[PDB]
């Protein structure tokens, strides 16, 4: 059987919010079967809890934001990508401020902190959302699509009209049966344009942004002294973002995602369309891991 997973021990981390620039304390706690991932604002009295589900996404400007009334949890995509990649179904995510810490700009530090603590398999079958029919959303020149596939595969195409992006890999495809999320996706960092820093800052975005937590792109080069971790790091980060955003379904997917210049807004619109079209999906479990089309690393 493919079992549900939680954390073996409590995990603590500190950082700054990419967009707010605020210092934040993060705690990851084990949770019972069928809890899902629940964010908690512990700096508030009373404490506000927000399940990490598509219905709770309130803003998609330059990150995915969870909203409950006037309470927000910003930039959940990188932590959710780490949790999806490691197969964590149930956990409590406590935060001392309105934004998840950016860390090094990738899912790498989250994956390491989680794997250092270890995972705990739970006595319940892990539920998956299996894609039965193609579901596609478009808006202008952007496209996000779910296609049936017996496993989990992500394809992505970006197209930035900038010298640092031309001649560089702008398309990547990753099948999770033959490719490790940890090795090939988790370390891909977020990126931004230095030209836009003053504009973004006037919109309350990228206030904590620097070479320490992002690939900062200048007019003709990457500013980061040590360069890139991957030649295709930019498109690999978009795959990391898609994995995190898709995890807002509340379960792992059995299918294929294809992104064409898409981002947080369109990824959430694709989940809303899928959720609504009940003939395009179903909940499945694998009562025998020996015959399942997917496998997870040892806990
Ligand atoms: C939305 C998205 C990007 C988020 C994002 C947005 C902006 C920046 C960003 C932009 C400029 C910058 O210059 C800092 C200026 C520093 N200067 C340099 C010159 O010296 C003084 C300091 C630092 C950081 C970084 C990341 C994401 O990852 N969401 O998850 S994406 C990849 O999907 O588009
Ligand atoms: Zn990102």
């Amino acid at each position: 059987m493919i079992k549900q997973r939680t954390l073996k021990n409590i995990i603590r981390a500190t950082g700054v919010g990419l967009h707010s620039g605020e210092k934040v304390y993060l705690t990851l706690k084990p949770a019972p079967v069928d809890t899902g991932i629940v964010f908690s604002r512990t700096d508030l009295d009373p404490v506000v809890e927000i399940p990490a589900r598509a219905e709770n996404v309130g803003e998609t400007t330059m990150s995915t934001t969870l909203v409950k009334g006037d309470v927000k949890v910003d930039t959940v995509e990188h932590l959710l990508s780490a949790m999806a990649g490691l197969g964590i179904d149930n956990a409590y995510v406590e935060l001392s401020a309105s934004e998840v810490p950016i860390m090094d700009g990738s899912a790498g530090p989250f994956v390491f902190l989680i794997q250092s603590a270890g995972l705990q398999e739970q006595e319940a079958a892990k539920k998956f959302i299996r894609i039965k029919r193609e579901v596609s959303v478009e808006e202008g020149d952007k496209r996000a699509v779910f296609v049936p596939f017996d496993g989990f595969k992500v394809s992505f195409e970006i197209d930035f009209d900038h010298p640092v992006f031309r001649g560089r890999t702008q398309q990547a495809s990753v099948d999770f049966s033959s490719t490790s999320f940890v090795k090939e996706v988790s370390r891909a960092r977020t990126f931004g344009f230095m030209r836009d820093i003053e504009y973004l800052r006037s919109q309350n975005l990228a206030l904590g942004g620097s070479v320490e937590n992002a690939i900062v792109v200048d007019e003709n080069r990457v500013l980061n002294e040590d360069g890139l971790r991957y030649e295709d790091e930019f498109v690999k980060h978009k795959i990391l973002d898609a994995i995190g955003d898709l995890y807002l379904l509340g379960n792992s997917l059995i299918g294929e995602f294809r992104g064409f210049k898409s981002g947080h807004a369109l990824n959430n619109q694709l989940l809303r369309t899928l959720i609504a079209d009940k003939d395009a999906w179903e909940v499945v479990t694998f009562e025998d891991a020996r015959t399942a089309p997917i496998s997870y690393m040892r806990p």
